[PDB]
């Protein structure tokens, strides 16, 4: 796998929902390995040229993948979140984020999962889900 250059069109494209039960274990393994090899804590399909709704995270309160992630709950208003991104080396942006979120989706074995997160972990979930919608910092 390769983390695509900052001018890759995939970064603006929409990731396709994964058909329920599709075997994506190798994809998840590859994305996880690319994320850690590059020293990151989050990665989305688009960033490695995989236009599928898959994110991987290595965050303080969640480590693993989410397939077909959706945000189902969040706190009102916003807080400041300084963020970088493996697709944009050297760039940090002060983003407005929800302080707390609930994310729902599937793990690699297609077990339904629910992730309640605050602070850094919540910011990462928002950032990575944004990627699947072609939204970048
Ligand atoms: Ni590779
Ligand atoms: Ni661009
Ligand atoms: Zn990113």
């Amino acid at each position: 796998m390769k983390i695509l250059k900052d001018d890759a069109p995939e970064l603006h494209a929409i990731a396709a929902e994964v058909p329920h039960g599709e075997d994506v274990k190798d994809l998840v393994l590859d994305m996880t390995a690319a994320m850690t090899a590059a020293g990151g804590i989050g990665l989305a399909g688009n960033q490695v040229g995989v236009l599928k709704r898959i994110i991987v995270l290595r965050c303080p309160t969640f480590k693993g993948c989410v397939i077909n992630p959706i945000i189902t709950r969040h706190t009102d208003g916003h807080v400041y979140s300084p963020e970088g991104c493996l697709s944009y080396p050297g760039k940090t942006v002060a983003k407005k984020r929800r302080n707390k979120v609930v994310v729902e989706g599937y793990d690699m074995d297609w077990q339904p999962i629910t992730i309640a997160a605050k602070g850094l972990t919540a910011f990462c979930l928002q950032h990575e889900i944004d990627h699947l919608n072609g939204v970048t910092i």
